[PDB]
């Protein structure tokens, strides 16, 4: 028999804290039921160079985001904007959860998304003090090491930011309104003071930085290790190699391989719950007072429609066997973060000698820098806040090397055979497609249900006057937009690193490749001359200008737009699958019943700033207080880090 | 049961003192676990002699620093900076600890190393009289015979000295500012009053002398004693033959032959010890007040990992069982001296008249002198108060016969058959390499640790600007930049040697064979022609001097440097492993628990300026009156001796 309390679903990277941070300050019975095993010893985790392949025997040269060794495997229905193409994404599998198989970064999420985006109780000022917890037991490093592209880049940024300031447009993309009016660019000389994106009080919405904050630890011999939530919250110091608790957590078990099929299910309250073990035989925790979800945004609410909390209709025209609530909002309003993909060329005399030090590194990863972005000025799709406060939009990043795929490899021509290539990415932050899940089987966990995810579907034009079907046109060729404007913001970034290298004693010349420069040029001089109006070319048929220079504009944009849905990555950082008001209240409790709570990144309702980590951390910490009912988390002194062995 | 409080581990030379003034001044239970037996009537340990094999029967003529009956025998990794070769120092196996198999001399440390190296309460004032006690105790003794090798060394020295005075050089290395500016070598005349360098009030850091002090005692027969820490405090007078106190010292417990392996520990009070006798059974002393750790600068911090405190990562990865406090300095920074080897050539008619009376005896025991210098004016590496205070740096010596190793014998071909030769040596007191120590087995106390101690790293040129990367080559190199130093000062002191031997009516030549003189003829010149950067040709490839003469002063440099790597000797004299401020406080106290102190010659901050004999007996003797609370060692009359039997 194996009665329990406290019945944690899941040891992802919200699993880990919650689990830790209950049972450090409370004594009841957890039972943590994970599905994976504890990679302490395998050398390809714990070495972060081994995300790049370095132990990979020769016949299997992989990455452990696609070996189902490592990660599920959800395959997501084909992309109706991106010619019907299925992608497949990865939610980790070992102790530690997404965290075990991820790239380590740590945006935080600044001030203005959650004081304007979260509902009451969740605003900045009353969380701060658990994301300040986070990254201090982690305690991420940075890199030290000077490379003259991130300093090219950082002093165009200045050039082009101090025009911003003046001409006096309120939203702007290099514009900051808590710093006065000026973003906090980092300074470019040896050992400036840095500037960190994830200051305590949300100083810096839009900033230029120069390195990131990787989860490593450099160790005293010399080699630098994986550090996540497995590593920190469960290891060898709390937990027994068998699972058990050690002394002060000795009521803490953890069935390391178990997967939950649903939650038997009396009354309204939820009683038992279901696990298969490796050796294939069926259990039952009893539940006494509460259980958990922190399964991911994907698997989630799978779990809910199990269960039997969801669509009535929809779940009995399937032949789910058991109804308890009808929620249709379950598992709605899926949303991810993007990232297209642009290269640059180099020719000069030294260019090999301007681009040295860009390989991968242990504390790095490759990064180097470089920045994060606002709204463009003549984006059209902007929050009523836009003009009082600044909001972030894209995601800077940059990279040595190629990173196109081998296919648009050949298509371009460009290959990293010719040593004359980075990268610059603009990472969306804000981005609008939204989609749902369901499932197809009520059997057992599945490694794939039902995902919907539309990306770019083009506008199909109507009878309608254009009078009233422009803003019907607007809000679904956003994201085209967005992208659009983001390839706008790096084509006007490099003609100032043009002129700072130049300046700098450095003779050689930049022009973009993929996508080719003459596109993007031809698209300046139609933005320049269009104004606000520049999006209403995406459709032909409504403008109707037969003027060449209309026609030539719109052409272009018609050719440009196959890039993004052919040259990008999707992001694997999926979220808000659960959301506060959706199916939970801003106490994180399942509506509908007394003793389910969902504690995971599906309940955020809306996706933060960045690389989602340091927010489903958050989300633990801030969901222990709850079940706890007060305030020890955000009490404890900040340098309080758990035992790391 | 065998309770106690007062729990030393090891009788070295720093266990005695602390045993002896412990027990005599206070009525505690005192058990001294010390691994090993008493030599008292071995012929070879008590007769000085016996260290120069007069007892070794044929087979077996070893000396006791390699013999395992005697000495604790570790080996060290490869030294990278001298062709990857391990070398094995001795730390001593009998009551006494090194003292037993040492070779006996008394060198204090001046006044400046610790008035500006060691920290508050500790300063020259500050624990001089502890000095003095030990001084008297031992009562060591000179020799007294007439040399004319060290006489025409001092007075070639006073000529020097004579030039240095004048030309205002601030930091020449035969210059001393306690005697307002000129060091006051010995005089050269029948019966002349004697330079003591162990002055009282540390008026002498740099000197000239005649002969040493040793731990000899001249008994009333005609035959010479070893004279060490128990031969002095723990002898058939107070400690019983099976071990017990006699009468005033009945709480004093010996338990000869017991190896400690760990100290078991209860909440963060360590409770009980446990050892291992000769009959292979385990014991165990409960501790009720504090223990004592005396067991060298090697084994102290394994001892300490072993008993819990230390790097958690490291020993949870090598697995030891329990994890008491994580404090990743344990046993960091080791030190030691270095002396490289030169020898001289003597050729005249009458040459073996002049160097009788050289042979090693129970009193000089091969040494003649006979100088302690300080830094050369061209060393880059001084610490700012160089020009205002003198420091010890070069610890001269001399003696007859052939120092080099036999295979350095056969490559330059000066054999010890040609009777012409004599070695002086510069023992290096300043040493700057630093290395560390762990364990590798958490199971027993072994013979060998992991010893990491790199010493003659050459530089690596990088694509860095010279303008910066000098201030890193200069650190890197300053071994080498004072060995050669060093060898500069023994070449311009041979030419004055021949001047004063000439003039004394002695027709004979002195010119050096290893290394040959040409190679330091060259040095001379390269030296006062390029001036204080004459180091910046370690490197020819940052000079970019293509003129022949810098190319041949970078190639004199090139192949001088494999002597000192080659034809040297490694010193016993290991020190500060478990320093002040780095795992212990003022007052030796181990920081993390409440009833552990460190109290032997690992704590020491820095380096002495001398054979590091007197300062681990000084470091007992103040850790008596620290346990103590009131200073009754410091407050005996100066001749009050502990009986000798
Ligand atoms: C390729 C990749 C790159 C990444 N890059 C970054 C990056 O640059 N920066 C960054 O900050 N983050 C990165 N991440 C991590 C990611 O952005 C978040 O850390 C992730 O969303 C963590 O959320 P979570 O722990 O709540 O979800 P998850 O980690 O997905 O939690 C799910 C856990 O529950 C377990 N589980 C699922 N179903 C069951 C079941 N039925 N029974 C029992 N257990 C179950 C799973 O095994 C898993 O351990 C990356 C991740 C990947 C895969
Ligand atoms: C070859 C040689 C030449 C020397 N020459 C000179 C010289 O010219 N001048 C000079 O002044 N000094 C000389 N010395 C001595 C040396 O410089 C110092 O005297 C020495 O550092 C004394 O320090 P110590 O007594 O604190 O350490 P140690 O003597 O090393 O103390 C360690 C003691 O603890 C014991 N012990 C170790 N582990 C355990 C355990 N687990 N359980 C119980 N007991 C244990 C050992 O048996 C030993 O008795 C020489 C030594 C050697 C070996």
């Amino acid at each position: 028999n194996l009665e329990a309390d406290i019945v944690i679903i899941g040891a992802g990277a919200a699993g880990c804290v919650l689990a830790y941070y209950l049972t450090k300050f409370s004594d009841l019975k957890i039972i943590l039921l994970e599905a994976g095993h504890t990679h302490f010893n395998d050398p390809v985790v714990t070495d972060p160079m081994g995300f790049f392949g370095k132990y990979n025997p020769p016949n299997e040269n992989i990455r452990m985001s696609q070996n189902p060794s490592y990660a599920w495997q959800p395959a997501l229905e084909p992309d109706t904007g991106a010619y019907s193409m299925r992608n497949v994404v990865a939610h980790g599998l070992a102790v530690g959860g997404s965290t075990a198989i991820n790239q380590l970064n740590y945006i935080v999420g600044g001030r203005t998304v959650f004081d304007n985006d979260w509902p009451t109780g969740w605003k900045y000022d009353d969380i701060k003090k658990y994301f300040r917890r986070v990254l201090a037991d982690i305690s991420p490093i940075r890199d030290g090491t000077k490379v003259n592209l991130t300093n090219t880049i950082l002093e165009s940024m200045r050039v082009l930011a101090d025009q911003q300031v003046s001409s006096g447009v309120p939203v702007d993309f290099l514009i900051n309104k808590a710093t006065g009016g000026l973003p906090n660019i980092e300074q470019t000389y040896q050992g400036a003071p840095i500037v960190n994106l994830n200051d305590y009080e949300g100083i810096n919405s839009v900033c230029g930085f120069k390195s990131y904050y990787v989860g490593v630890n450099q160790l005293s011999d010399g080699s630098y290790i994986r550090k996540y939530a497995g590593n920190t919250y469960l290891n060898s110091y709390y937990v027994d190699s068998n699972g058990f608790g050690i002394g002060k957590f000795s009521n803490l078990r953890v069935i390391s391989d178990a997967v939950v099929d649903r939650i038997h299910f009396e009354g309204q309250r939820a009683v038992s719950v279901t696990y298969i073990d490796k050796k294939g035989n069926l259990h039952s925790v009893k539940v006494h007072k509460e259980v958990e979800i922190c399964s991911g945004s994907f698997f989630t609410p799978t779990i809910l429609q199990r269960s039997g909390i969801g669509d009535f209709s929809y779940l009995s025209s399937i032949g789910v066997p058991d109804l308890v609530y009808n929620n249709p909002l379950v598992g709605q309003g899926l949303r991810n973060h993007y990232s297209p993909i642009t290269q640059v060329s180099v020719t000069g005399p030294d260019a090999a000698a301007f681009l040295s030090n860009t390989a991968a590194g242990p504390t790095n990863m490759s990064f180097r820098g470089a920045g994060m972005l606002g709204y463009h000025k003549l984006e059209p799709n902007k929050p009523s806040n836009a003009g009082s406060v600044t909001y972030r939009k894209y995601e800077l990043l940059v990279t040595g090397g190629v990173a196109i795929s081998a296919d648009q490899q050949y298509l371009s021509g460009i290959s990293s055979s010719t040593g004359n290539y980075f990268a610059l990415i603009a990472d969306d932050i804000r981005f609008a497609p939204v989609g749902y899940i369901k499932i197809g089987t009520p059997n057992f966990p599945r490694d794939t249900p039902k995902i919907f995810f539309n990306t770019f579907v083009n506008y199909t034009p109507t009878t309608d006057p254009a009078d009233q079907q422009w803003p019907v046109a607007q809000k679904t060729l956003a994201p085209l937009i967005s992208a659009l404007l983001g390839y706008d913001a790096i084509y006007q970034i490099v003609q100032q690193m043009k002129v700072v290298a130049v300046n700098a004693g450095f003779n050689v010349t930049l022009q973009m490749a993929y996508p080719p420069n003459d596109l993007l040029v031809e698209l300046h001089n139609g933005l320049n001359t269009y104004g606000i109006n520049w999006w209403h070319y995406f459709v032909p048929s409504l403008v109707n200008d037969d003027t060449p220079a209309g026609k030539l504009f719109a052409s272009t944009l018609s050719k440009l737009s196959y890039y993004p849905r052919s040259g990008a990555h999707l992001d694997s950082h999926q979220s808000c699958s659960c959301s506060i008001g959706g199916t939970v209240d801003t106490e994180l409790k399942v509506i509908g019943v007394e003793n389910v709570r969902v504690t995971d990144l599906s309940a955020a309702p809306h996706p933060p700033g960045g690389n989602t980590w340091c927010t489903a951390a958050m989300i633990g910490a801030r969901a222990t207080d709850l079940i706890l009912g007060k305030p020890l988390v955000a009490n404890l002194p900040p340098e309080d880090v758990p035992v790391f062995t």
